[PDB]
């Protein structure tokens, strides 16, 4: 059940009910992009262009592009005019001295004020290990809560992202994060579908570590495909709320023939938000050379990754219109 | 201007006849300390809520309404007479005395949809303001706002927006230098506050005056005639077309009411109260040193007399917030 207005932003979102959107609200992680690549700092213009440059060279092959307010707001307005907008919600990162990794909107921000800049969703991406502190996990409930208030009063939809950890386990690219990923995405979707919630579409990880799978891994194998396979229909069985799935930065063809492998296995996941796996070597580029030679990389290398994308999605994602 | 049914409904439960009589208790800190003051024990758990429940049990049948916090309030918010509506705190207490922003903070693990599961009536949540402080610092706290409104506008709630004002750089805000700029500290927030976009139904303020300074109202230096301080009034009266309601914090229960008489002379259209340690601060000392039974009769005589003079005056001086509607 939508309402007339989150209906009708939801369809500036998508085509067809698939959501091929384009994902560059990147902060803290475009930063330690740009730092393998400079001693200096990057400067505010810096930013603000090279997200400028992704909007306006490749909205045109996207349903929407997701844009943080705090540089991302000068690039909004070049957007493809056929294309969708999303803005964050949250404050980049977390506190690496401790595990609880709390949720924190921008200070100036409201979904009222992310609606009156020009956004047809609120987006807001929350670190959540379900298997973790019980308070923490209280306070991060009772935080969405309020989020998704917001968004009902602002008639816009929420577009809710889980990443998911282990407060005992440094590393999520690790075997031992590997064994237990797909009861972290699923059981922490399970959570945020909750109508109390009040989430629109769900933005999460594909719910195994595919470099472990049969077939894919080209080193320790964890899983067979039979049990990747299996994690998928867990994953499509924790929801029947539209959902999407985030590249993680993955190579453009491990994401590609994970949604691939996604339909086959039985997920009926309706689109992506989709940044790094698209348009990683811009970064490198744009600081090396600047901002012709990325815009020259952007309308070829770029082009050529979504395009790429966007001929997968059309064989492989189900419509969000069909979960209605 | 406009209330949805079930806001109205709710508002209806929270007054009597369009008065917003209502009993303030959601005291947390500040209770504990006076608490302390008549024995020797931190002040227990049990203790705090207990006194809540007492207060509550035995007054709330005279009040329109009760303000509590979720933290000790939630057992005595349960045995409330069943004609009195409930509000409920959402802020946390206090503010970092060391800087001088006193940024607002919601309770780590409530939202207005847990404030309207727990039985309340009203979000209640109190903001610090100075109107001429940092920009970006008020930012900030109308961005705050601006969510927590929104939130209520979702749960079909109420939305009571308690405003306490103070000056960056005037400690003292009982000094006669705070009370120069007070109207201009009350009124210009309530001009912010009543713009559509804060969600707000009713506003809980300050008198715009500091009474203990007005010609007739004084014991010692006098800064206000009674013109001038009754020309606060009726600016603060022109400051928003919301329903407002009077905080009685800083004056004795005599001043507070003689101070309402004043406003209803002056021309203020105020529509009620919520008024707290006044009705039930006696109770306090005499539970901790006499017992809750003691506590219980003090309530019923001493307790009902306070409240039941504050009704009188709020009879002759306050106005239905349906006339603003
Ligand atoms: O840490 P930052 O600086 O806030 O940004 C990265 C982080 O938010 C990611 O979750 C992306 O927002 C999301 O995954 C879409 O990007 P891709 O994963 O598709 O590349
Ligand atoms: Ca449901
Ligand atoms: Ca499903
Ligand atoms: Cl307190």
């Amino acid at each position: 059940t939508l309402t007339e207005n989150k209906r009708k932003s939801m369809e500036k979102l998508s085509v067809d009910g698939v959501i091929s959107a384009l994902a560059f609200d990147q902060r803290g992680a475009l930063k330690r992009m740009m730092a393998q690549h400079q001693t200096k700092e990057p400067t505010v213009e810096q930013i603000e262009e090279l997200k400028s440059l992704v909007s306006e060279e490749l909205t045109p092959f996207a349903s929407s592009i997701l844009l943080d307010p705090e540089y991302g707001l000068p690039a909004s307005r070049v957007r493809s005019e056929e294309a969708g907008l999303l803005l964050a919600y949250e404050k980049t990162g977390y506190d690496a001295t401790t595990t609880s990794r709390l949720p924190d909107c921008l200070d100036v921000w409201s979904a009222k004020r992310i609606k009156e800049a020009g956004a047809e969703a609120v987006k807001f991406l929350l670190y959540y290990d379900i298997d973790g502190d019980q308070d923490v996990n209280e306070q991060k409930k009772a935080y969405i809560e309020r989020i998704g208030s917001e968004c009902r009063a602002e008639d816009i939809p929420f577009y809710l992202e889980i990443l998911t950890y282990d407060e005992k386990i440094a590393d999520n690219a690790s075997p031992e994060f590997a064994k237990v990923k797909a009861h972290k995405v699923n059981e922490a979707m399970k959570v945020f579908s909750k109508e109390r919630f009040g989430v629109d579409v769900l933005k999460v990880e594909v719910p195994v570590n595919m470099k472990f799978v049969e077939g894919f891994a080209d080193g320790e194998v964890l899983f067979t495909k039979e049990e990747a396979a299996q994690a998928f229909r867990d994953q499509e069985a924790s929801t029947d709320l539209p959902y999407i799935y985030l590249s993680a930065g993955v190579s453009a063809k491990l994401f590609q023939d994970t949604l691939v492998f996604a339909a086959e296995s039985g997920a009926k996941f309706n689109g992506v938000l989709c940044g790094r796996a698209t348009w990683a070597g811009s970064v490198k580029v744009y600081i090396e050379e600047g901002p012709q030679a990325a815009r020259e990389w952007l309308r070829t290398e770029g082009f050529k990754n979504i395009d790429e994308l966007n001929k997968v999605l059309d064989k492989t994602a189900s419509p969000w219109t069909e979960k209605m």
